[PDB]
């Protein structure tokens, strides 16, 4: 069991990640991330959905094109200012970066809890010229890292929640001012 | 016109429209779904994977509190936990999957930019003084619609290839459970 301090400070840091994450634990948060990857798709589809709209508008008053002669450019400049695919990107990027760092915090998280462990074997074997508590020091500055990669999640998962309600705003008013 | 009428639009309109029945209504959405479910799949197989590990190296401190006469089952641990190579499937399998994802991912992006062009480039013809690039955009069209039906392709073959190697890890995996019993 965890004796040397370094091995009970290497234990309490895994312990708050298992509790932080929960009984469900890097899958649950690889699904969440999953989940917003299907929002961005969706928020991409209304985004295009609309474009195609104001298209096929542009084509129908092309019929008499001199008449609409207004009515064209503000389809026109709808469309340059409903070009934001910018933060369609920006969501991407910021869905990119969170699996990215669930990747980071569950890779880092098992190589500490092997290595707690493979250091208590090194100190039952009384191998001890620090072996033991070298591997005990790796594995609390591995936790240290999964909670680092916990913490860019939330920051990033936050930031794409923000981001898609700002567009999905934009999408939802261009498309019923077209719907009139 | 004032519909695909040009012979490059009439075949960009074809190719979108044959990729449309060919993954059906709400189909891009749905097969993004498809992967990103196999990859939750694939990140509870490598939980278990690492379930097991701590599973053998609890058993390890278990026997270690009699070092001399467990010597031996002790050092048949210390091998069937080296002896894995079971992560060399399993990285296999997560670079299936993000091929996959990248692969359907760029699937949606090339179909959403060749209908635009399409009807940019339908536009550009209604203009009647554009035709070189009313061209350039039938063009464009045609070719990210072809984009799109390799990359659904591509898709088929590193998801099928990450079926078939998920299958083979679970029993890998479950007997190495089944093992520790």
């Amino acid at each position: 069991f965890p004796s040397t301090e370094e091995e009970k400070q290497a234990d309490k840091a895994i312990k708050d990640i298992e509790n932080l994450i929960g009984e469900s634990g890097f899958p649950e948060l690889i699904e969440n991330v999953c989940s917003l990857k299907h929002e961005y798709t969706l928020i991409r589809s209304d985004f295009y959905d609309v474009i195609t709209k104001i298209q096929n508008k542009k084509i129908s008053l092309m019929k008499n094109s001199h008449n609409n002669r207004n009515k064209i450019r503000e389809l026109v400049q709808l469309q340059n200012n409903l070009k934001i695919g910018d933060e369609l990107d920006k969501i991407m990027g910021c869905i990119d970066t969170a699996e990215q760092e669930i990747r980071s915090a569950a890779f880092f998280f098992d190589e500490a809890k092997e290595s707690l462990k493979e250091g208590i074997i090194k100190r039952l074997e009384k191998s001890k010229n620090r072996a033991a508590s070298q591997l005990s020091k790796k594995a609390l500055n591995r936790a240290e890292d999964a909670l680092r990669c916990l913490e860019n999640y939330s920051s990033k998962k936050g930031e794409a929640i923000g981001r898609r309600s700002f567009i999905k705003e934009v999408v939802e008013q261009a498309k019923n001012a077209l719907s009139k």
